[PDB]
């Protein structure tokens, strides 16, 4: 019964608009296949049109916004953008239609309205571009009746292994079609929509952009030698209409070009379905995946006090769509320095001079192919699988659609190599790729990064002990279901644990220092003199210099989540060995945390380092890293520490802004120096996890559940109501917030952990 609610899953969500890199396109959850994308720009001259085009997503003062309206993977969605530069309010609705052997089929919207200020008689130009990589697959353009392109809908007629027998439709749409007097009309038509089908090598088919425009500039150098000059010349957007060619290949770039608002739609019809979608389908399915969606919200996303009000749903709603809206499907092959070098292990002092020569070897090459099915953190900016964040993009995601979540962890664990290492930030094939700089694509195979994943998990597991509907908690409400999920998956689970413990491991045994345990003691792997970047926090500051015998806090507390976790999933399999293990680990960090990293002068934990002179010396700077064995769960209700944790976390002098917790304290030295990413900025993730456990204190008789239940009250206030007001004023979800304005800087489109705030006002921990 298992594999059978997994092929019903795998059948509900192979279909998407899984393209988050760009404006609007759809791919199957397949790596070689049909892909759609859309380009739109406005034409005023015969130089704009390559400045104006939209393909690739972006953020500048030309966009004023764009994003996901309503979004469910299962269903579809309505995006809107709101482009400046071209004058144009778009919106492109997507939606599926269940049936047939192949996935089912799917239809788009695309509506484009002309802004106040944009001039009446704006020409856009319109593409609809499709690929599709297999080397035993087909697709054709049929041909038009009328001589120079098409007076209707065009049909692409395609067939794969994957996808069997399918049609694809581009509608002939409704707006005003310009036409030309020019005598290129005789030979290139007055102006109508055209279709040209051509083929290019399977792996270059992502570059649509450049292939748009290697037909562009093919048709001007053919103006240029049949004597269309500038003593006459056609109008613009007749000189960027490509000569109609229809027929079978590889890429079929089908153009329109409008005057004023208009619209037109996608409908894919899988042939092993009933009969084919109509436009008439695709606007029931619409109306109706609204509904369904509304249904969904109100249930999973009630927001309780005081953001009951219907502003609060209009953005819980945005946060939500944002972050399920930016799931993508990744295929390709990613960059790894596999010679682990032995200056990778980073024994000496001054390691990271040698790492970085190992680096200079560039051993790194290309392998896979790999494929991900992930949420990601920016659309603009970074629109692909970062490990730690997908820990906290699955927990409201988990909420909505626990099977979808589990899905994806499915995805990732499935990178995980034979010694336990999953690539922090996972960059998958040429498309992936482009988007980011190649001193940057290296992945390294001693760099961890938070298991934030273990979190979903354990939410998973609390519910697992207390049609599309059906599917959305098939795993929960099938316990058998729940369990085989877990065995599959435990062991990968084990293999990241004993990964962390060999790749991660801190120095006790060789220097003056006592523990209750010789074993349990972590420092993360990749450090330079500024940075740790494998930890999540760029730039907190560490002990200086980095250092062979570093401890960081933050680390051993990530791994008592993970013991903590494999404990509960050890259990519900009758692991009985790994069970009493792993209990004797935890027992081990809970006292080492204390005898390593808790100082009793500042009344916080620390990472800690050795000394000039062989000492352990813990180095402390409060802020995130000074709460961590709090923010991770592992403190007893009752813990004189835990008292005055909550105390550095109340005190205004300290961590407590008007608008959430600052990264560091006002009195560190470090305050608001350097790049100042994680140096007082607030941060909705760490918020999260302490709005969490503030609660968990709040909600069981202690010594501090009336402090906790204050603080609770007040961040969980503080912290949404930040989001709030920015996304108000400018309709982003923000990558951080400034503690002393309340403004969101870094990133826009941020969506990603800030959308945490859903779950932050609905509250029921
Ligand atoms: C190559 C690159 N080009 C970039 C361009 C712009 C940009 N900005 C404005 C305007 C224009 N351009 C900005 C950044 C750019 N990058 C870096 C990409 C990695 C950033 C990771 C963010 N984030 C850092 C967190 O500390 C970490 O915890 C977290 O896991 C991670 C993923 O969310």
């Amino acid at each position: 019964l298992h594999s059978e609610i997994g092929r019903l899953n795998n059948q509900s969500l192979l279909w998407g608009p899984y393209r988050p890199n760009i404006y609007f396109g759809t791919r199957p959850r397949i790596g070689k296949s049909l892909m759609t994308g859309l380009m739109w720009g406005k034409i005023e001259s015969y130089t704009d049109f390559q400045h104006t085009v939209r393909y690739t997503c972006e953020q500048n003062e030309g966009m004023k916004g764009y994003g996901w309206d309503e979004y469910d993977p299962r269903r579809g969605g309505i995006q809107s953008i709101h482009d400046i530069q071209n004058g144009l309010d778009i919106t492109t609705s997507f939606v599926k239609i269940p049936g047939g052997a192949h996935g089912g089929s799917w239809a788009a919207r695309i509506k484009g309205t002309l802004n106040d200020d944009a001039p009446k008689d704006q020409k856009t130009i319109v593409v609809f571009y499709v690929s599709q990589e297999g080397e035993n697959s087909e697709l054709e353009a049929v041909p038009s009746e009328n001589e120079f392109g098409y007076e209707g809908d065009v049909i692409l007629k395609g067939r794969s292994e994957a996808l069997g027998n399918y049609k694809l439709v581009v509608t002939k749409g409704k707006g005003v079609i310009p036409q030309s007097d020019h005598d290129l009309s005789r030979l290139r038509g007055p102006g109508q929509t055209v279709v040209q089908s051509l083929t290019y090598p399977d792996e270059v088919l992502w570059q649509a952009k450049p292939i748009l425009f290697q037909q562009l500039k093919a048709g001007i150098d053919w103006l240029v030698e049949n004597k269309y000059d500038v003593a006459d010349p056609p109008p613009p957007w007749q000189v960027y209409l490509l000569a109609n060619k229809p027929g079978s290949g590889n890429v079929h770039i089908v153009q329109k070009v409008f005057e004023g608002d208009f619209e037109f739609d996608i409908l894919f019809s899988s042939e092993s379905a009933g009969k084919e979608v109509t436009s008439k389908d695709l606007e029931r399915e619409v109306k109706q995946a609204t509904e369904v969606f509304g249904e969904r919200f109100a249930r999973v996303f009630d927001l309780k006090a005081p953001f009951q009000g219907d502003n609060y749903k209009k953005f819980g709603k945005s946060m939500f769509s944002n972050l399920i809206g930016g799931i993508g499907y990744f295929y390709g092959h990613s960059l790894v320095d596999r010679s682990y070098a032995p200056e990778y292990d980073e024994e000496n002092e001054g390691f990271w001079e040698d790492a970085a020569e190992a680096r200079a070897r560039h051993q790194e090459a290309l392998e896979g192919p790999y494929e991900l099915f992930t949420s990601i953190p920016s659309r603009p900016f970074f629109p692909r699988g970062f490990l730690w964040d997908e820990g906290f993009h699955l927990l409201p995601i988990a909420d909505w659609d626990i099977d979808l979540a589990l899905e994806i962890i499915k995805s990732w664990y499935n990178l995980m190599d034979e010694d336990g290492w999953i690539a922090r930030e996972q960059i998958l094939g040429a498309e992936a790729r482009s988007k980011v700089p190649k001193e940057f694509q290296t992945q390294y195979p001693h760099y961890a990064n938070p298991p934030t994943l273990f979190l979903v998990l354990d939410n998973f597991v609390e519910r697992l002990r207390k049609l599309d509907e059906t599917l959305s908690t098939a795993s929960v409400d099938n316990p058998e279901v729940g369990l085989e999920y877990l065995r599959r998956l435990y062991p990968l689970l084990r293999r990241q644990f004993d990964w962390f413990r060999k790749t991660q491991a801190g120095d006790i045994k060789s220097y003056d220092r006592e523990a209750y345990s010789t074993k349990e003691a972590y420092r993360w792997r990749g450090r330079t003199v500024s940075h740790c970047l494998t930890s999540g926090l760029d730039d907190y500051p560490r002990p200086q210099p980095p250092h062979p015998g570093e401890l960081h806090v933050d680390l051993m507390s990530w791994v008592g989540v993970m013991v903590k976790s494999l404990i509960s999933i050890g259990s519900l399999l009758g692991a009985t060995e790994d069970v009493e293990f792993y209990t004797k680990v935890l027992d081990a960090i809970e006292h080492n945390l204390d005898d390593l990293h808790w100082s009793e002068k500042e009344g916080c934990y620390c990472d800690a380092t050795i000394d000039e002179f062989e000492e352990h010396k813990l180095v402390c700077h409060k802020g995130y890293i000074s709460l961590f064995p709090f923010l991770t769960g592992l403190l007893k209700p009752d813990s004189p520490k835990l008292g005055k944790l909550l105390a550095l976390i109340g005190d205004e002098s300290e961590l407590w802004s008007p608008y959430g917790l600052r990264s560091l304290s006002k009195k560190d030295e470090f305050y608001g120096t350097a790049e100042n990413y994680w140096r007082s900025p607030v941060w909705i993730n760490i918020n999260y996890l302490a709005i969490v456990q503030l609660y968990n204190i709040a909600t069981q008789d202690g010594p501090y559940k009336e402090t906790a239940r204050d603080l609770y009250t007040r961040l969980r206030k503080n912290i949404v109501e930040t989001v709030y007001r920015n996304w108000e004023e400018t309709g982003f979800a923000w990558e951080q917030y400034n503690p002393e304005t309340g403004k969101g800087q870094r990133t826009q489109h941020f969506t990603g952990w800030t959308s945490l705030v859903v779950k932050i006002m609905s509250g029921h921990h």
